[PDB]
């Protein structure tokens, strides 16, 4: 689980997403697994605008932050899951590091601020789904 608050902005996993986050919807696309709500609340997190390639990400499953080099945001294909049939999840960067189940939302770092979030992985690997193109979280 987890998620980024940006300005009036809730953006997590479209498929963790809530009843609440889907009666306040701004935007959602299946094909980046994500979803961005509105908030009452002002959010406060910094959205990375770069093509850094190496970062820090927060891995639930081991409650330990991990520095990674991580992959440009491309179309990579994604095994069926109960959310999904298979796929090419577009906006995805791999990073070899640990990540399970749960692990889906955990916040991707760099030095200019939130990259992106948790969205794959499975055998030693881990996908980000990038947010840094998404101008629009910051107005
Ligand atoms: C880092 O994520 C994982 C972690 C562990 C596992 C493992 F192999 F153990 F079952 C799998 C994953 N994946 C990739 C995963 O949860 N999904 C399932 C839900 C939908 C996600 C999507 N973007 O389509 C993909
Ligand atoms: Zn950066």
């Amino acid at each position: 689980s987890g998620a980024i608050y940006v300005g009036n902005y809730r953006v997590v996993n479209r498929h963790l997403a809530t009843h609440n986050d889907w009666a306040n919807l701004v935007w959602e696309d299946s094909s980046r697994d994500l979803l961005v709500s509105s908030t009452t609340a002002q959010g406060c997190d910094t959205i990375a605008r770069c093509d850094c390639q190496t970062g820090v990400y927060y891995c639930s499953s081991r409650r330990k932050h991990y520095p990674v080099s991580f992959s440009k945001p491309s179309l990579i294909f994604v095994e069926a899951s109960e959310y999904y049939p298979a796929r090419y999840q577009s906006h995805l960067m791999l990073a070899v590091g640990h990540s399970e189940p749960g692990d889906c939302g955990g916040i991707l770092r760099c030095q200019h601020g939130v990259v992106g979030i948790v969205s794959t992985g499975g055998n030693g690997l881990v996908g980000f789904a990038d947010v840094r193109d998404l101008l629009w979280l910051d107005e």
